C-alpha cells in the first residue's frame, strides 16, 4: 500500500531535496564569509556609518533611482532574492506528490487489494475444481478491469500530477539556466546614499562600490540544480508515457486457469486501466497465486508436462 | 478517524504554515543584513551615540512628534510591526481548526463511526440472508439520515468555522495588499533626538536620516502571501457551499441490498445532512462493505450478471 | 474539560505567552532595552556603565527624575514578568479543575454512562424475550448538593476575576504617555557624586516600550472579548439544553422522568457534562437514532428497538 | 498525591523556577550583571578587567568596601542559585513520599476497595437468595490501621519538611527582599598583587550590581506566594481536621457488613486512609450504588434492602 | 534486503565524507573565517572586511586575482566542501534501490521459496511419519527458471558498478587535492574594479590566504585512503558468483519429497544472487536448521538420515 | 551484544567523543585556537591576518620555525579530529558485529531456546502421562566450524588493535614537550617578503593544547584499563563456565550429555550467549530451581518436575 511508484518516489525525493540541500550548502558554516553585501565606505567613515552604507545599499537594490548597475536592476533583484527562489521551487515540486498522496493514494489501493484478493480466490477455486477432478463462474475481476478501461479519472489524476511536476521542473530549469547565465559582474553595483537630507551633504561621497557576496556559490549551485533537473525531466516524461510502460502483461499468466476467462484485455489507452496495469505489475509479486502461476508459465517454456497437471502437483 | 476533510486540512496547512514560513524566511541569515533600522549619525558621534540614535528612532517611529516622514507615521508603524502581524494571522487562521478539533469532533466522529458500523452490519445481514437463501429489518441508519437533514448542529459548526476562516483570510488579503501597496520610500524617515535635555543641546544635529531595513523583504513576502491567500479563498468558498459539493451519492451503492431500503434521501439543504454526506464521501473508503458494493456497482455498468448473485460469489 | 472552557484556557494562557515571545524574541528587538546617550567623550565602557546603571536605577527613586513618575518606569520592567504572572494565574484554575474537579465528576459520569448502557441492554433483553431506576435516583441526589459544581463555578469565577484584573492592568499601562522611557538619569551616587568629568544627568529612553503597549492593547482586546465567554460559561444552568436523558424515556426499563433542569446545583453541571460526553455512549446513539426516526412517526419505538438489535 | 498536595508542590517548586527564568528575561536584562565605571583613560579591556575583578571580588572581603556589608553582596551575586536550591529542597519531600509511601497506601486501598465490592456482591447475593464465614475482614483491617500511624507519619513528615522549607524560604526572601537598595552599589579596589603600588590605576572603583532590583521584586512575589502557601500546608498538615463525611457509613446498611464506622479522632494512619478512601471511593461502583440508596433514604419512602434487591 | 557487506560499504562511503565535512568545520579546528587578506594598517575594520569578502568572491573572477598555481586551485578549495557532500549523495543514490520498494523483486520470491521449503519439509516428515505408523519439485523448477534471466541480479551488479565508479571518481578527485601544493590560499587579490580602479588610497594588491585548506587536504587524504580500501570490497562484492559458497540447498537433498538436485552454480544470472540471499536469510528457516543439524550429525554417520528425521519430530 | 562487549564499545566510543566535547567547552575554551601577538602598530585586521596565516602556516614548513619541529604542530591542529577518527574506528567492529554475525547467532540461539522449551514440555507431558536429541546434535555440529565465532574474535581483535593504536598515539601526544605549542611564524611570502612594516617573525601559541594533553592522558588511562578487558573478552574459552545445559540433563526426553567445552570453536561462543540469554528461558528457570534441588536431595527430580506443572 505504498501508493507511490519507486520512480515517482525518487523523482520527488530528488526534485525536492536537491534544492533544499543546495540552499543548505549555499550557506554552509564554511561557504558564507559573512554579510551578503559589502560596500567599501571611505576610511573616514566610522564603523556605524559603513554599516549604514551596507544596509542602505542592500535595501536599495530595489529602489532603482539610488543604484546604478551596468547589467541593470533586474540582476540585482535576482541576486538579492537568491534562496527564496529555490525553496519556492522545492515547495511547488512537493505539491503534486502531496496532492497525489492525499487524495489519489487511497482510491488506487482499495481497487488493487480487491483485485489481488479476487485473483487469489479464482486461483483457489480453479485448483479446487482441478483437485475435485483428480479425485457462478463469473469473471468478476475481468469485468472490473474492463470497467477500469473506461473511466480515466483515476489515471488522469496521476498524469496530471506528473504533468505539473514536469512543468514546474521545466520552469525551474529555465530559471536556473537564466540565473547561471549571469554576467558574474552584475553582483557589483554602484550605490549612492544621497536621498533625503543626505542629498546635498558633502562629507558623504557621491557613490559607493558595493558587491553582492556569495553569488558565485549561487551560480555554481544553480548549474548543479539545472543539470540534475534536465537529467530528471526525461525521467518524468517517460513516467508520463504510462501506456508505453505497461509491458509484460501480468494477467497473461492467469489465462491458464479454467476458472479464469481467456482474455488479457489490458493495453493501448490513456485510461485508468494502463495505470492499474502498472500498479499490478509492481505489487503482483506479493500475490502468491501469481508467483506459482508464473512458475508454471516459465516451466511451460520447455513444454515438458502440462499446465493443469503441474498445478495439481503444486497444490 | 481523521475528522478533517482533506481540502480543509490542506487549507489549514497552507493558511497557517505559509505566514509562519514567510516569517522564518524574512529573517533567514543570508536575507537580513543586521539591525532593522540604521540612522547615519554624524562622524563625530561615538559608537554608543550612534547606537543611541538608532535605538531612539526605532522606538520613535511611534512618537509622532519626533519623526517627520513624507508618507506619514502610519507606514512607519506598519513597517515596524511587520513580523507581529504575520504571526497573528497564522494564529487566527489556526484558531478555527482548534475549535473544530475539540468542539466539533464529538458531534460528528461518533455519528460517522456509528453510521459506518451500521452499514457494515446491514451488509453482513444482507449477505447472510442471501447466503441462507442460497442454502426486525428496520432501516436504522436511514432513519439516522433524516435527522442529519433536520439537524444542522454538526453542520452550522462546520460552515461557521469555514466562514471565520474565509473572513480571516480576506482580512489578511486586505492587510497584505495594503502593506505591499506601501510607498517603498516610506521606510526612510527623518528622526530627531531632541526631546528632554537634548532639546536645546547643540552638539547633536537637528535631525537624522534613518532607514528601515528588511522592509523590501517584507513587501516581497507579503505579495507572496497575498497571492497564495487569494488563491486559497476560492477553495474555502468552494468549500463553504457544501450543498454543491455533496455529489456522487455514496449511499446509492447500498440501494442494491435487500436489507437496505431503496432510498438515498440525501441532498438539497443547508442542513447537517449535507455535511454528513461530505464526511461520508471522504471516510467511506475505509468501509469494506462500501468497497465491495462499489465493485459490484461498477461491474453493473456492463450489466453481464446480477447484483445478488455477484454478492453471493464474493461471500 | 468543556470545549469552551478548554478554548478559554488556551486563549487566556497562550496569548500572554505568545505576546511575550513576540516582543521577547531577539529578532523583533532592536537591541538593549534601554539606551542613555552618554557624552561623546565617554568611552564605550563608560557608556555601557551609564546604560546599565540607569537600567538598575529605574528602581532607586533618588537617581532618576521623570515627568510621569517612577511608577511608569517600574511598570516597563514589570511587564515581561507581569504577563507571565497573568498566564500562570490564568492556568491555575484549570489546573485545580483537572486535578480535583474531574476526578469527582469523572467517576460519577463514567458510572452514569455504564448504568445507562446496562439499562439499555436490560430493556432490549426484556423486549427480545417478549418477541420470543438507580441512575434516576442518583441524578435526583445530584440535584441536591451543588458542591461538585461549586468547584466548577469557583474555578470559572477565579478565571473571570483574574481576566478582569488583567484587563484592568493592561488598560492602565496602555494609556500611559510614553514619555517615561525618556526620563533622565544621574550617575552621581558614591564617589561619582562630586566628580566633574561625568555630566550631571543623562537622557535615557526605555527600549521596546511601544511594542509592549501595542501588545498590551491586543491582550486587552482579546481579554475583554474572552470575559463575556467566561461569564456565559459562569452561568451553568442556562447552557443546559436539549435534554439528553429525554431520549431514554422510550425504554420500559427506564422510568418516564427527565427531572434535570432549573437550578444552580450540581445536576445542571452534570447535565452539561452528559451532553458533552454522551456521544461516546452507544446506547444513547441508537436511542437518538430511534428518536429522530420517531419524528416521521412511521413505525413504533419498541419494534424499531427490537428490530434494530 | 492529593490534589492540594500536588498543587502545593507545583507552586512551591515551579514558582522559584519561573522567577529565576523571569529574572533573566532577554528584555529585562540590560547586559552584564555588574558595571564598575573605570576611568576614561582605561582601555576597553582594562575596564572589562575591572568589571570581572570586582564581580569575583564580592567574595574577597578585603578588596571591596560596602556600607551595608559583604553579606548583601554575597546575596546579590548568589540570588539565583539560592532560589534553585529552594526549588530542589521543596521538590525533595514530594519525591521521597511518592517513592516509598505511595505504594504502601496504594496496595492497601486497592485491597479495601476489592473487599468492599466483594462484601457488596455477597450481601446482594444473600438478599437475592432471600427474594427467591461472614467475617468483617475490611473492618478488622481498618481497626488495625487505627493502631500504627507510621504509614501516615511518612505523610505528615514530608508535609512538615515542606512547611519547614517553605518557612525558611519565606525568612530568606523577606530578609533578602528587605534590602538597603544601595548595597547593589559597592566600592571595589583592584589593588592586590603587583597592582598594589601601581599608580595609573585609581584607588577604588564605583561598581553597581545591575538587575538586583529585579531580584528583590521577584523575591517579594515569591515571599507573598509562599506565605499564602504556608497556611495551605499547615491545613494539609493536620490530617484529622480534613477528614469528614464518613465514607463507610453508607456501607452500614448491608447485612454482610457489621454496623460500625470506627474511623475518626486520631493522628494515626486510619485518618489518612479515610482521606484517601474519601478521594478514591468514587471509583467504587458498590459505593456509588449504596450512596444512591442512602440519598434516597433521606426521603424515607421505601426500604434499604428492597431498593438494594431492586438495584440488581 | 541489503547484504551486510553492502550495508557497511554504503555506511562507510556515505558517512565518511559527511563525518569529514563535519570535522573540517569543527570549532576546534576552524580558527575563524575561511579567508584572510591582510589589508594595510590604515584600512578601517570595515574596509578590511570588504577586502576579505571581495577576494573570497573574487576567487571566481579570474581577472582580479593573480595566483602562481592558477585559478583552478582557488576554485577547488571553495567547492571542496560541496564536493564532499556531492560524493556522499551520489554514493547514497545506488543504495537508494534498497531505500526504494525493490524488496519484492528479491525478498517476495525469497519468502515464497522459504515457505515452499518449509512445506516440502513438513510433507516429507508427514510421509515418513505415516510410514513409521502431486509430488512436484515446484521450488526446484522455480530456481531452474531463475537460472535463466539475470535481469533481477543485473539491477544489483548495476548499483554496485555505479557505486564502484563513483568511488573511483571520488578517489581520483581526492587524490588531486592531496597532490596540489595549495599555496593557492596565498594567491594575491586586487580590489580595483569599478570606481576603485583609479583610486589611490587602496593598494594595488592584497596578500590573501585561504583558511582551512590544510585541514581539507588532510581530510581528503583520509577519505582517499578509506575509499581505496573500500574499492576492493566493492569489486569483490561486484563478483556475485565468486561470493557464493556452501549452498544451503545441499542439505535438503536428504528429503524424499525433494528431488536430488542442487542445480545452483556457475553463472552471471539471477540464480547466483538468489543463492547468496538464500545463504543469508536461510537461518530463519526452521526446516533448514533441523536439516543442517541432521547433516552435521551425518558427518559421524552414527544416526540414520530418515530415522533421525522422524525421531526429531 | 554481550554486556562486557556493550560496555567496552560504550566506553571506547563515547570517551573520545565526550573528551572532544569537553576540550571545547565554553568555559573551557578561551576563544580562537591560535594567538600570535602582532605588534601594537598592527591594526585589528592585520593581527587577524597574522593569526589566520600562521594557523594555515603550521602546514607550510618554510614559514614557521619551531624548536620541537613541524610534526608537533601538525599534531596540535589535527588532534581534535584524530579523536573522532578513533571513535569511529572503534565503533566500526561493533557495527560489523551487528549485521554480519549477530543475526547468525540470533537465529540459532532462538531456535535452541525454542527446542529446549519444546523438549521440556514433552518431558513433563511424558511424566504427566506416567502419573496418570535434535538440539544436542545441533550443538555437536556447532562444535565443528569456528567461522561463526571467528567473526566475534575478529571484531574483538580489531577493537583491541585500534585501542592499542589509540593508546600509542595518545601516549605519544601526551609526551609532547608542552612548549611545542609555541611556534615562531613569519608572514613573509609573496609581496610581503621584502616589506618592511611587517616584522620578521611572530610569536604564535596554539590555544587549548594543554587541555588536549590533559584529556589525552585521561583517554590513554581509560584505554589501557580497557585493553585487558578486551583481551579477556578475546579469550572466549577462558570465559565460559557454569555449564548451562547441565541443568537439562535431568530430563528423560533429553540425552545425558553436556558436550560443550574446550575449543576455539563456535560452540564456546554459543555457550557464552546461552549462558547470557538463558534466563529468558522459562524451562531453564524451573529446571534450575529443581536442578539445584536434586543436588540437595530434599526431593526427587521427576517428582518435583511433575509437581512443578
Amino acid at each position: 500500500l505504498r501508493l507511490e511508484l519507486a520512480v515517482d518516489k525518487m523523482v520527488t525525493c530528488i526534485a525536492v531535496g536537491l534544492p533544499l540541500l543546495l540552499i543548505s550548502l549555499a550557506f554552509a558554516q564554511e561557504i558564507s564569509i559573512g554579510t551578503q553585501i559589502s560596500c567599501f565606505s571611505p576610511s573616514s567613515f566610522s564603523w556605524r556609518q559603513a554599516a549604514f552604507v551596507d544596509s542602505y545599499c542592500w535595501a536599495a537594490v530595489q529602489q532603482k533611482n539610488s543604484l546604478q548597475s551596468e547589467s541593470g536592476n533586474l540582476p540585482l533583484w535576482l541576486h538579492k532574492f537568491f534562496p527564496y527562489i529555490l525553496l519556492l521551487f522545492a515547495i511547488l515540486l512537493y505539491l503534486p506528490p502531496l496532492f497525489w498522496r492525499f487524495a489519489a493514494a487511497p482510491h488506487i489501493c482499495s481497487d488493487l487489494k480487491f483485485i489481488m484478493e479476487e485473483l487469489d480466490k479464482v486461483y483457489n477455486r480453479a485448483i479446487k475444481a482441478a483437485k475435485s477432478a483428480r479425485d457462478f463462474k463469473y469473471p468478476i475481476v475481468e469485468q472490473y478491469l474492463k470497467t477500469k478501461k473506461n473511466s480515466n479519472n483515476l489515471i488522469i489524476k496521476y498524469i496530471s500530477c506528473r504533468l505539473l511536476t514536469l512543468i514546474i521542473i521545466l520552469l525551474a530549469c529555465i530559471y536556473l539556466g537564466y540565473y547561471f547565465s549571469l554576467s558574474s559582474l552584475s553582483d557589483e553595483f554602484v550605490c549612492s546614499i544621497k536621498s533625503g537630507i543626505l542629498r546635498n551633504d558633502s562629507t558623504v561621497p557621491d557613490q559607493f562600490q558595493c558587491k553582492l557576496i556569495a553569488v558565485g556559490i549561487f551560480q555554481l549551485l544553480s548549474v548543479i540544480n539545472l543539470v540534475v533537473y534536465v537529467l530528471l525531466a526525461p525521467v518524468v516524461v517517460y513516467t508520463l508515457f504510462v501506456p508505453f510502460r505497461q509491458k509484460t502483461d501480468v494477467l497473461k499468466v492467469y489465462e491458464i486457469l479454467p476458472t479464469f476467462d481467456v482474455l488479457h484485455f489490458k493495453s493501448e489507452g490513456y485510461n485508468d486501466l494502463s495505470l492499474y496495469n502498472l500498479f499490478l505489475e509492481e505489487n503482483i509479486s506479493e500475490v502468491k497465486s501469481y508467483k506459482c502461476l508464473k512458475v508454471l508459465e516459465n516451466i511451460k517454456s520447455s513444454g515438458q508436462g502440462i499446465d493443469p497437471m503441474l498445478l495439481l502437483t503444486n497444490l
